[PDB]
């Protein structure tokens, strides 16, 4: 039961927020965020650079000083605050699903059932960490008491991708603040909206001014300034390997601040033979069509055992035909538009490459609509592990599917490559479920389903698709900095 | 590559272990202890009663003292000491496994291969923990710095069992040592020898003297006198479900000592239509027979699907027969007797209780020598769970065989008991396996395997079956009293 | 800023709460329920026994079985219901403060602001642990998977004392809930009705039938009937040493149900030379006369060090002589009477025995007014060791003051007693708090401060003030039961 | 009872260690190593480059494969392995500790005390977290079993320097092998030998071949190939803030290595009006001269409160003019000299700097013997926070003391530095002490001591001395790649 969206969302908030104000770009300039549906420009938003960035990390620095409301606040006040921030969300939660559609291009109904139900999970999971993250207690040799106290590691810089607007924006800040850290968040130029209101909840929960900062621009002069920036303790990003070395190298560049990376993929969907075919199919789909493709741990790689290749591909085939695209406003919409025109004719591009390297085009393959940014679902049938079609992040509707013969030659193809996000394993079978789970080179191996995500549990990459991980209780780690006390006792006694 | 055993190792220890000196009972009785291959008598016991347990709590409370050397050693010294007494253990290695099996029975090849590696693992593993068991700093409301401090929970009384009397002591002492405890010790009336001598080694390792205790004499004197003593501060007791009563009523009577119960079970063990047929024979006749059948967590409750029945049977019943019972110093006896007569008779009475509620004797059913407490390996089919064979705890080489169809009918069955030690399951089937381990109410369930202890993974107890768990981590929660320091500090930051 | 109080709260519930329902003891039998400030009935309230509590733990069990509503709920959706709860009770907290003092006779501003606020903060505190009490992986020898499910202990027996009516039933609630128990609860017949009109809110909340059972009645009756339960599987018990003894001794007597216990204590309050005077006398007086001195921990020996002693005792006298006692209404009132008649005459009695001993009468001693029950803040002064007054909880507004040396004098002497609940140290030298909150044997060690409770940290204590912990993250230890499950698998790797 | 050292320990190795046996660098290069001590060469040993690190990373990654003995070993017997060198190494401490002095310069006191009791220590510490670094099972949403899988993070690339060449192996090899990884260690052109000489221990206790191998050479070479690596999977690296910004930039420009560093510091030792003046001297003392000052964490800064300051100066002077130099085999030696002609020249060359900027020369300044790279143990009085010596590390036997007011001022003063490594406060007092070791922003700070390591407790820096940290459990996370493993399940139940 969704509520009716307004499929013409008023746009409240459009400009940088620091000391939780609303200001221009000192420069005065602004850029242009698209509907990815139409084409047309929703409204401008203000073009943060350098000189921004700089008064948002003053800011920030400000309210991070010794004695400050944010830094002498209860650690269980942080949590309170976090969870009103979620009710807030929650208040709003039918506006913000519909700003969300109208600027990323997503399904409304997922936007509301799902980006929005994670997000009120991520911030409410975060909120009880606040003052549950204990340092400990050293039982150390001598006559010594020792002990750490965890700390919040400063000032973080969080650059984040558009394909997920609110969900990135929550698994940043649920952590960062529960820890009581302050942030400057960049987010996407594609999707800056949603976010931007979210930080007028923000004000209104009760946050101190200074402790959540957004500055909306684009990568190469926002986000760099923020990886290079002398003061910025902290910086986490998510988004394209290419830029994640460029964020790694601005950070030793500079001052040496803490860097954690969530990169791209080329996950692998392995199907046994002995897998439940129906679910298994449908899984597949999901998958790798889900939020049009635009998902980091997709299934890009469909590796189908010999046995079910050729039933499990003609229901592939026919679940991908009868897949409907559409406005991302109607409910019977499965798959919007694609974010922007650049990532439309990099999927095209994508698409023609599959076609001439020999890969066997089974349905889809060109434009869905004139207006807009749509792409009918693609099946690439018979794909080789050494097509650029397999071995390249797609990020649109282009699924390839893969023949194996033994679990051994699967896990060998499996983890041929640079990327280790995310794998799944479809089995009914004990041991080749542990088998595998062990053996896949993956920071998520999910077993009999596939996108299962929960604010308890880590996710992450492995080799080159990040380091680092986020969610659950390992997602305070990076937030954290240790410090160790050491003092003399008159004597020290069990 | 099992060293020849000494088939008549000589006794050095056979007296009460006070403030590492070797002392007769203050009576100056004592006690036999027997052969149970030859029904003889290897030799006396001081029998230690109330009086000696006083001065060894007396000596235990003075090691304990604030400012003693136990006290004050460093954590890490105390891990030291544990890898010492584990390397003096294993030089002694061939001995202790003849003094083992000369006093309880089960075979030297078993005695040197396993309980004395598990021995040694047991102690190895905690020596490790014995400077990580960290307290915590709590980010506590106000301006004040809480912490808690991890300490000993004081004099330790522990009682154990004859089933593996150098295993249980190293369960015991363990974790009690590696959090800097101090123990009086009550060691089984029929198998006291090797924990006695382990004392000599506990002296040789460099632990300082009341550190370690040990009484040697019966239940209801030196065991009820540990537990009602007003100074000792905690109890651990390993045995039967009746005296495990006795001792939680004697802790509450007395001075509200902290308990654990590490008790009996009817374990039942799983074996589904699609289990690998070879392996689950083999395994639920070891699940049982394991230590002439003389195991808490025993598989004395044998499930198998309809389907296998009849298949299942006729190779249990063979690998009964086929079972080698004899001298235990054999290199080819697979079983050896029963630890005393009043077991022996017990198990007799038990098999005879079987033919009478209409159990179906497949082979064995009485006894294998005239000398001794040799057993014949028994099998029961058709059991039925209302038949005092499918619900107590028997303790000797009696096998129960019941048939199931359905596996909700399973799952209700096996939870049908007062007992919840343990259980297994036996699939290929991933659902069907972790459908069961999650339904059975036991503290451990094993898949496709059965009696697989590590030093690393806890055991303990559901129901009545005991309370708390040993091994791992969790075996030092009842070793420490939790200690909270609240500061008030002049101004609290995070 | 307290809003003004109903002076005459009306009562909407004093029945047995079972299944989210309301229901009269099957006897139909009620038990009147007095105001302490006026020695007047305020109702009746239904008389539990033992068939009333067996009526629960069905009810308890029932919703506590495989596939139930509360059994298969998202741990996190508890933590919602946990806020949802505490939102309820903060909705109603005008009301429930009135309500509570009522019935126990604690000043309403201090119902308000203290107890109220501590229910919010301990049930807000656990709704965070619902999701986040993780279980473990461990690296078992062999190949092997070997991992530990952190299961509810099942149906918990919760029987909670009068002096913190809401607070006590927050601190039992809050842990179980969030680990995933269910409760029958057995409240103070002294203060019955809060705890009953929070069961409203419970249903209110939208809690499963059957997960909280509220049983009012006496405690040989319905208290004994829980605690010797067949199908109790743990008890938690806060109250008096001596029940304490008798609630073990029916857990071990029964099922062997697993015990923690939280008892009374003669708490040491130390204060050194050094200590700042003017916060010490105000601390030390806080330390004993709060809630009208009916507080576990509270500070019922003052050592004062000889040199400053005649000093802190005039400062501590003249403090006593400005206590405001009256109408726990009225907003200048600093004490209520005491809970009933009984504690009014022991406490009496105990003033009567301080006269006798020796002790020397520094002021009051006497009832404070006609109605009620009233008593005068009491101090004795030149108290010894051996003396009543020093060794036996009091429970009432009579402090005792004790002239001490040196620092190891205070040592001992403090710790000479069976009781360890807490402990407090008072100085501004960093090495005499180390040496005696590391030396001092007590569950809390308060430097410079007393009565400083955070739901982060742990409270309990060391010998016969109990055993295990509550609140803080030591507080879900009890209310878990581990379950470890090891798999066979092809080949483990690390 | 130091054993009679051999001032002139044979050299046994000196080439490349991979696969567990020696190999020539493949350009057959060498490079000297010197006896700081006479400038005299002590031996040649293999230059290892580019190709070098090849050999060793594909080692490496074999003995890192799925199936191979080191990673099919159980992790119990990883500690078992790790216990054995730490034996070994102990067998050997003699000959050892005397190598060290040859190749670094330390006294040979020092070296058997010091550097190789913390060597094995550090080695039995890690030894005991092989098996207890526990993953976690998670409570998910939705009918899932979500765990994770603590895996090894591997082919870790470790560089070292040469201030305690022993024990940096230690701190780097201890975590590292307990987490199973495997690695590639690169240790300082200015000390190799004793390294190398370990690498024949590890082979001796049963390492695997490839599981550690050891690339003696220079860090633009050998170093710079293991930091840019495409099949090194994390890098661990110990030395100059210069080095570890290109040891990050090298990591985010080749496969997005992980990355820890340890770099260099410039400490602030707090001395309060009210400290232990002996203490605070001797502890002032040690803080800087240690090691020859060549130690990362040296107290570099030592603020002294006005009032005590000229006495304190006095006392410190009169302590450095004591310092006795020489052969650091003589027993009577307190100070070597500086490990090469490098570090000599840098060091006079900021002597010559203090001079020219105004800091008072109060002993000390030059040349303190005509052979080998002594330094005089110089202090400098009424420093500057402006001043050089008080911004840059030294490295050297130089001391700088300013002078302070108020507690507010030193903390400033203390914090406005781009290094936080260490701190230290000296003071009687509990709120100082408190607010002292909270406010300083620095990795490690220490109360009333000084250069207090644990192998329990976390180093590591704030700011630019480092980013991670080392020793305590806190050393095993960088060593660890999170991997989590989300099951479909029938149904879920808490
Ligand atoms: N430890 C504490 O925090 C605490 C709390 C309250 C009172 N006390 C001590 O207890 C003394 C007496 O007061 P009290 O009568 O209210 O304590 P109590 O132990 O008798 O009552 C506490 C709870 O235990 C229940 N209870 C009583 N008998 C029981 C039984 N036989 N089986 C099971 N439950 C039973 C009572 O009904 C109540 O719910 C006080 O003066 C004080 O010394 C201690
Ligand atoms: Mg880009
Ligand atoms: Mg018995
Ligand atoms: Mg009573
Ligand atoms: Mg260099
Ligand atoms: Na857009
Ligand atoms: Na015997
Ligand atoms: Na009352
Ligand atoms: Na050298």
């Amino acid at each position: 039961a969704v509520p009716a969206p307004n499929q013409q969302p008023e746009v409240f908030c459009n400009q940088i927020f620091i000391n939780n104000e609303w200001h221009d770009a000192v420069s005065r300039k602004t850029f242009p965020t698209v509907n990815p549906s139409t084409g047309e420009v929703i409204c401008q938003v203000a073009e943060g650079d350098k000189e921004d960035v700089d008064k948002a990390v003053k800011a920030a620095r400000a309210a991070f000083q010794l004695g400050s409301p944010w830094r002498r606040m209860d650690a269980s006040h942080r949590g309170r605050l976090l969870n009103r921030l979620a009710d807030l969300i929650e208040r709003d939660r039918t506006y913000l699903a519909a700003l969300e559609t109208l600027d990323n291009g997503k399904p409304y109904v997922i936007s509301y059932l799902v980006d929005l139900d994670m997000v009120l999970k991520c911030l409410r999971y975060y909120a009880g960490w606040a003052d549950k993250y204990h340092g400990k207690t050293i039982p150390i040799d001598g006559d010594f008491f020792s002990y750490t106290r965890h700390e919040p590691v400063g000032v973080c810089g969080q650059i984040i991708p558009w394909n997920f607007p609110l969900l990135m924006q929550a698994w940043k800040l649920g952590p960062a603040l529960a820890t009581g850290n302050v942030v400057v968040m960049k987010v996407a130029e594609q999707t800056p909206l949603t976010a931007l209101y979210v930080a007028n909840l923000i004000k209104e929960a009760g946050f101190p001014p200074g402790v959540v900062n957004i500055v909306p621009g684009f990568g190469p002069t926002a986000g760099a300034a923020i990886a290079s920036h002398e003061d910025v303790d902290k910086v986490a990003f998510t988004g394209s390997t290419e830029i994640g070395r460029v964020i790694q190298v601005a950070a030793g560049s500079s001052n040496l601040k803490r860097v954690t990376l969530e990169l791209g993929g080329k996950s692998p969907n392995i199907i046994m033979s002995d897998a439940d075919m129906d679910w298994a199919v449908e899984q597949a789909h999901f998958a790798l069509f889900f939020n049009q493709g635009q998902c980091c741990c997709a299934g890009s790689r469909t590796f189908v055992q010999e046995d079910i290749y050729d039933e499990f591909v003609e229901r592939s085939v026919a679940r991908a035909k009868s897949r409907v695209v559409g406005n991302p406003f109607d409910s019977k919409t499965e798959q919007g538009p694609q974010v922007d025109e650049t990532q439309f004719k990099k999927i095209l591009g994508y698409i023609n490459t599959g076609k001439q390297e020999g890969a066997k085009l089974l349905c889809g393959g060109g434009i869905a609509a004139d207006r807009g940014y749509f792409i009918q679902p693609t099946v690439f049938g018979d794909v080789q592990d050494g097509m650029t079609i397999a071995k390249e992040e797609i990020f649109g509707p282009v699924m390839q599917i893969l023949k194996f013969k033994t679990i051994e030659e699967v896990v060998g193809r499996a983890n041929n490559s640079t990327y280790g996000l995310a794998a799944a394993v479809f089995t009914k079978d004990l041991d080749k479920a542990n088998y595998l789970s062990q053996a896949l080179q993956a920071g998520t191996v999910w077993v009999n389903c596939y996108d299962v995500f929960g604010a308890q549990s880590p996710f992450g990459g492995y080799k080159m698709s990040g380091s680092g991980r986020e969610l659950g209780e390992y997602g305070l780690q990076a937030y954290t900095e240790v410090k160790t006390v050491t003092v003399k006792v008159p004597q020290k006694n069990s």
